[PDB]
């Protein structure tokens, strides 16, 4: 002895309550300790709680771990440790947490020109797995009287393809997700755009006394908004005149020449298309090598 004789898996739901029970036989009657596996955190009777949601009751033979206001983060493995002096045994169970679908896309606002294709991505996490639909108003998509809309489904993701856009395609879209816990929705926006968005993540990746290579990320319109070229502006920090270098088409690296050694420069990048020039990236500072 001792021997854990009860430690059931449990399934609960977000915002609900669950009680985990562990029973152990043995002589002497063993002390029971709870361990949350993801972070190795220990629970014992009395040992309070920070957020208050979690308490343990009973210490010998049987112990209850009570969690109120269940969070998704409470999901996973919990360990029960039964120990007497003789005197050791551990067992795991898993807490399965169910919940209404949640929308987890990084982007809900999309931009496109007239006449361009664009995919709008609806990303859903739910337990159990949800059914996802796209809708415009009350109409499920694609409608029967359209020839420019398609959907593509992959478990946690449903893509709405609009190819190409016409003006009436702009506006609000409604992505709905449903499981036995509930139905939830998330609105997405497709807006008619003109100039490119701001480039970002600009870095100096090569650097000498008189030259530097700047590299950046294109603004991702997901193909809605064209980029013709980039304008790279460079300026010595106590100088007034921005020197402009155009990129070779849609290349996202540009080599800067004719720099002074040991000199501090500001650099900013903007994308340009047929409708004009977008915002500049956040200004970055570099300093050429000394002689
Ligand atoms: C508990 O759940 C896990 C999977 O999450 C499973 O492997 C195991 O058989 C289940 N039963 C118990 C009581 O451990
Ligand atoms: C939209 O997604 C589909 C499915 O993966 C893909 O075939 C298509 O090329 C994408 N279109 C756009 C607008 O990028
Ligand atoms: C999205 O669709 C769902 C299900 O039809 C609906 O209940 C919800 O109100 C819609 N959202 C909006 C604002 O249209």
């Amino acid at each position: 002895q001792p021997h854990i004789i009860q430690l059931k898996n449990e399934t609960t739901y977000e915002n609900g309550q669950v009680t985990l029970v562990c029973d152990a036989e043995g002589e002497p009657i063993p002390e029971i300790t709870w361990k949350r596996a993801v972070d190795g955190f220990t629970f014992t009777e009395g040992d309070k709680s920070l957020d208050g949601r979690i308490e343990v009751k009973g210490q010998h033979g049987s112990s209850s771990l009570h969690i109120k206001d269940v969070k998704l983060s409470d999901s996973g493995r919990y360990d029960c440790e039964a120990a007497s002096r003789i005197g050791g045994h551990q067992k795991s169970m898993y807490l399965d947490i169910e919940y209404a679908p949640k929308f987890i896309s990084n982007q809900t606002i999309y931009y496109s020109w007239e006449g361009n294709p664009i995919n709008i991505s609806c990303d859903v996490k739910s337990n159990p797995p949800a059914s996802i639909h796209w809708r415009r108003d009350k109409l499920v998509l694609p409608a029967k009287n359209t020839t420019n809309l398609k959907t593509y489904s992959t478990g946690r993701k449903m893509i709405l393809e609009i190819a190409p856009t016409s003006d009436n395609d702009f506006g609000r879209y409604n992505c709905t997700a449903t499981n036995h816990i509930g139905t939830r929705f998330q609105e997405y926006i497709l807006a008619l755009a003109d100039v490119p968005s701001s480039p970002y993540g600009v870095k100096i990746i090569e650097l000498s006394q008189t030259t530097a290579k700047v590299s950046f990320n294109k603004p991702d319109s997901h193909g809605g908004v064209p980029i013709h070229h980039y304008q790279v502006d460079v300026k010595e920090v106590a100088s007034e005149i921005w020197k402009i270098v155009r990129s070779h088409g849609v290349q996202t690296m540009v080599v800067l020449n004719n720099l002074e050694p040991n000199t501090t420069y500001e650099i900013r990048v903007a994308a340009v298309n047929g409708k004009g020039q977008g915002d500049y990236s956040k200004i970055e500072i570099f300093q050429t090598l000394p002689v």
